[PDB]
């Protein structure tokens, strides 16, 4: 579906501010102004650091074809000897920055729900027989605090390797599968549960395969019950086929979401809440009108 990707002229948009800079590229806050109109519409622009345009376009069409509440869809592209990718601007930013900023005051309901949502997005990709190759907290965007979407799908294929998120088989032989995606998902969950901690920090990348072969793993976060830690451990099993499936993960986390205090131990959690319906309705109307499955709420509390 070529209609899904908009080809943008340089004249119809402008980069206004740098939001972040990456090995993959630089991300800018931008404005689209549509031809013949007086409106300036905020957009996010990713300019890749630096394959012919035909190959790039062909990859781009697939990237534009992902349509799920929990995956970000590439909206537009401009090809000018630099590759510029256009998507919605998300004021909330990446999940990783968000958890660090809120590290004191994030509730168990949010964390479990984020786990469900990410799994839902990954599952959609698996169902489509597509592999992300770079799942990480940095690569999840926050639409609203209640709603998160996986981003940068297909970028890894298109283009400093994230060794510390990679499955052993990926590090060793660069084999990427839904099962390697599951491994990355586990690291991502660990990031959330540690409020933005950097996995294997201080361990050189060159040693990572060896420690994994030894069987060393990321440690259990203090907030996590063993039940949650075991799910991460299952994600990092050497035999890829043994690892959990995204469809299973959606169910497990959803179950946990029903009695959060059973599975995550957080100080003052009783004080921290998912939004009331009134608040949720307000957020959706203002900035999140797309259809999504309702957040899983505690059985006790509704
Ligand atoms: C934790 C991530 C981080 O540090 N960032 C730096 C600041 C910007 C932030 N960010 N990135 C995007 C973003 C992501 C992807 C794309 O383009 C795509 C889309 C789909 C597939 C491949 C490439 C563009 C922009 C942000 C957006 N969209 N809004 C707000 N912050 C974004 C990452």
């Amino acid at each position: 579906n070529q209609a899904l990707l908009r080809i943008l002229k340089e004249t119809e948009f402008k980069k206004i501010k740098v939001l972040g800079s990456g090995a993959f590229g630089t991300v800018y806050k931008g404005l689209w102004i549509p031809e013949g109109e007086k409106v300036k519409i905020p957009v996010a622009i990713k300019e890749l650091r630096e394959k012919a345009n035909k190959e790039i376009l062909d990859e781009a069409y697939v990237m534009a074809s992902v349509d799920n509440p929990h995956v970000c869809r590439l909206l537009g592209i401009c090809l000018t000897s630099t590759v510029q990718l256009i998507m919605q601007l998300m004021p909330f930013g990446c999940l990783l920055d968000y958890v660090r900023e809120h590290k004191d005051n994030i509730g168990s309901q949010y964390l479990l729900n984020w786990c469900v949502q990410i799994a839902k997005g990954m599952n959609y990709l698996e169902d489509r027989r597509l592999v992300h190759r770079d799942l990480a907290a940095r690569n999840v965007l926050v639409k609203t605090p209640q709603h998160v979407k996986i981003t940068d799908f297909g970028l890894a294929k298109l283009l400093k390797v994230p060794i510390k998120w990679m499955a052993l088989e990926s590090i060793l032989h660069r084999i990427y599968t839904h099962q390697s995606d599951v491994w990355s998902y586990g690291v991502t969950v660990w990031e959330l549960m540690t409020f933005g901690s950097k996995p294997y920090d201080g361990i050189p990348a060159s040693e990572i395969s060896s420690i994994l072969e030894k069987g060393e793993r990321l440690p259990q976060p203090p907030i996590c019950t063993i039940d949650v830690y075991m799910i991460m451990v299952k994600c990092w099993m050497i035999d890829a086929d043994s690892r959990p499936k995204f469809r299973e993960l959606i169910i497990e986390f959803s179950k946990m979401a029903r009695d959060p205090q059973r599975y995550l131990v957080i100080q003052g959690d009783e004080r921290m809440h998912l939004p009331s319906p009134t608040d949720s309705n307000f957020y959706r109307a203002l900035m999140d009108e797309e259809d999504m499955d309702d957040v899983v709420d505690a059985d006790e509390y509704l």
